[PDB]
């Protein structure tokens, strides 16, 4: 029970600082089927925060769950894809840490909405 627009201005600025934390940019981009060919092998739904941006302008995030849920499949497909020895699969741990700080600041803001 809410207004748009106030919600939406709050998305963009929980993406922004949510991609602030992903320093390598490592997730700005879909995974380039190209360069990791098996990946989608065991990935059912890839995600990434230009998608990400182009759902919540499109207006598919509607409630805080719809944008947190994209989110946490960033984090989930990077995790299941990389051993546990690589970079990335230990970026993904940092990004769920600082991330998940941003996520609970936002959801407070849109509840007083
Ligand atoms: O090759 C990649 C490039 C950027 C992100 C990735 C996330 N998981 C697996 C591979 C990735």
């Amino acid at each position: 029970e809410m207004q748009l627009t106030p919600f939406l201005i709050l998305l963009r600025k929980t993406l922004e600082q949510l991609q602030e934390k992903d320093t390598g940019n490592i997730f700005s981009e879909p995974v380039p089927l190209s360069e990791v060919p098996d990946y989608l092998d065991h990935i059912k739904k890839p995600m990434d925060f230009f998608t990400m941006k182009q759902n919540l302008e499109a207006y598919r995030y509607l409630n805080f769950d719809d944008f947190e849920e994209d989110f946490n499949l960033i984090v989930s497909n990077c995790l299941k894809y990389n051993a546990k020895d690589t970079i990335f699969y230990r970026a993904a741990v940092r990004l769920r840490e600082q991330g998940g700080a941003v996520l609970r600041q936002a959801r407070r803001q849109a509840e007083k909405m």
